[PDB]
């Protein structure tokens, strides 16, 4: 699809069994969860970004279903209030900003 | 352009005669540059991050370039570990996400 810029560009994805909205973002390298269990190893990251810095769990290889395109690749997990689908999974998808 | 985010999509932008480095930032509903000079009033905005809320200087109706194309806006001041563009100037732009 196209996705208009003039609303949050927010879409459905499947993550650990779970559906969830995530807002597609360009701005961010990597992709960033709310809380919740993921199976595996994780090792503690620190992300940072307008106010600073989060502490976040950082999986990886884990698969993630975006609008319907499966992807697989590294999730952070943390304290935020909405999912974000940073460009490490966004490549994957083949998406891309026109203008 | 197409714009692929196996990089960043930093852009050159040219605002009150300067150009500055930017990142294309679909996940911003608003511009924010780090401290510069601008013409005219300012008014209060609080933003809230991924690290917290942070107060802005929020001036409207500036003149700014984005990658060549002219925009007319809103524009945040303030401290960002990046200067990112945002929705507002992203539809004056016309761009969209396409995947
Ligand atoms: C290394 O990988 C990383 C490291 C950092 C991040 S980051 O911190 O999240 N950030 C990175 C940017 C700031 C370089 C992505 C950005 O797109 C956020 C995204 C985000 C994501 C959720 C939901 C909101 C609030 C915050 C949490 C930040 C928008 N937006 C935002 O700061 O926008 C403000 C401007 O205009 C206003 O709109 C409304 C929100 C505040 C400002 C992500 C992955
Ligand atoms: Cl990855
Ligand atoms: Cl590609
Ligand atoms: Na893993
Ligand atoms: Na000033
Ligand atoms: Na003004």
């Amino acid at each position: 699809p196209q996705i208009t810029l003039w609303k949050r560009p927010l879409v459905t994805i499947k993550i650990g069994g779970q559906l969830k909205e995530a807002l597609l973002d360009t701005g961010a390298d990597d992709t960033v969860i709310e809380e919740m269990s993921l199976p595996g190893r994780w090792k503690p990251k620190m992300i940072g970004g307008i106010g600073g810095f989060i502490k976040v769990r950082q999986y990886d290889q884990i698969i993630i279903e975006i609008a319907g395109h499966k992807a697989i690749g590294t999730v952070l997990v943390g304290p935020t209030p909405v999912n974000i689908i940073g460009r490490n999974l966004l490549t994957q998808i083949g998406a891309t900003l026109n203008f």
